[PDB]
């Protein structure tokens, strides 16, 4: 890797958990258990190579359509993840954050995530950002409702609204846009993830199912990214 | 092709014109001339197989950064395209439309496009939609400014705003979202194209440079699309 060109913000769509379990004739939830564990692997390497922000698509606003047993299992898994891994996150200087409508989560999940946020609030290393009950269209709807009230309450007109003003009212207002979006499993689509923020991101569609995605694969994606030629509409 | 599953709306990022000319040691504008001609090829096949909407990314809000000679050439090419091809568009029942901030175009280009719009306004076949001076972030900024005024002038609160209401205030309010987004040249990014509307589109990153993209290649992309398994967040 060119150590002077580590991306600041990698976003990942963690797809293929279900297929990983079905290849092994196991229930879909087993694939989610293993995908939860794989988050720990990827968090370690991203932190050790100096990525600043890692956003993971854990549960979309459309995933409520799935069987309740699967929704409940995914929504409970942060409790298991933090019980075993929070001490290492604190020691590695990682700061835990979320984006999405996290008030809809089980109360025990809200409590475990709030505890992890408070215990890492002053950490200055990798920001590990879980997008949970998150979707780009609903993010924009919410941000638009807030900008409408804010401008009216500040006695302002919509002439102030520009692309920059929108950036600063999104759930991702404190993060740069990702340079790199990775999706595993070989699907080629963004599925409502960060749709405003990925306007000029490089995309990598990695063929491994998420539970098989490991440190070496992350490094291979970064090396591919370092070969891309970004132009932002110019020459 | 499965004739019962022709996508209704294909969106295409027409990339690689510059590289096509540079491979031949020709100026970049020559590649744009040839890309203009290739639009005619693709319009014919899309219309003959029964695609309903074809949106082409002709000039982005970021492409103003490019050399003025190149911007002027691209902005003038619709005049040449319509002079030679408008009669065939009228006979093929195609309806010409645009999205973007088309008031910024040369006056002779505005006149030629307005003439083509008027002469095809009642056509019921393929909608051939040029995205010219178009970008998804600026589209959203403009739509947001309009929704803020509309709600205030109708004595409404922002509680009405939902994903549907946004769809109905975009430049693409009269089009379904594309099932398929194709980008030529092997770049893997969306570059501000239709960023709200492609939330669940299938992506195909075709390796041909745009002037080499032909009917056979379009049909191959549709056959790939017909093999994709779309899930919209569910199982
Ligand atoms: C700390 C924390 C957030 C833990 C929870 C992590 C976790 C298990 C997120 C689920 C991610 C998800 C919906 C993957 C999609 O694979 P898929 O089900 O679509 O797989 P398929 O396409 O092969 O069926
Ligand atoms: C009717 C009508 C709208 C005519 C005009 C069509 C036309 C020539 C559009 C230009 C499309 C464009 C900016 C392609 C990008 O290739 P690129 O310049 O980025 O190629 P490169 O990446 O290989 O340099
Ligand atoms: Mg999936
Ligand atoms: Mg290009």
């Amino acid at each position: 890797l060119d150590s002077s060109n580590i991306p600041e913000h990698i976003a990942i769509i963690m797809d293929g958990n279900g297929r990983w379990a079905k290849k092994r004739k196991m229930p879909r939830i087993k694939g989610h258990y293993e995908g939860m564990q794989t988050i720990k692997k990827i968090t370690r390497i991203a932190s050790d190579i100096g990525v600043k922000y890692l956003t993971l698509y854990a549960f979309s606003t459309e995933n409520w359509s799935r069987p309740e047993s699967e929704v409940n299992y995914i929504m409970n898994l942060p409790v298991n993840f933090l019980k075993t891994f929070l001490p290492e996150l604190i020691e590695k200087n990682v700061k835990v954050e979320t984006i999405g409508f996290t008030d809809k989560l089980p109360k025990s999940t809200i409590e475990a995530i709030n505890n992890a946020k408070e215990k890492t609030a002053n950490n200055t290393g990798l920001k590990l950002i879980f997008a949970i009950n998150y979707g780009g269209r609903a993010e924009l709807v919410h941000s638009i409702k807030n900008m409408f009230d804010e401008l009216h309450q500040q006695g302002l007109n919509s002439d102030i609204i520009d692309e920059t003003y929108i950036n600063n009212h999104l759930m991702t207002k404190d993060y740069p846009d990702p340079e790199l979006l990775i999706r595993t499993s070989g699907e080629q689509r963004i599925s409502n993830f960060l749709i405003w923020q990925v306007s000029y991101s490089e995309f990598i569609f990695n063929q491994k199912l998420w539970p098989d995605f490991d440190e070496d694969e992350l490094i291979k994606c970064i090396k591919i990214y370092q070969s891309r030629q970004r132009r932002f509409g110019g020459l």
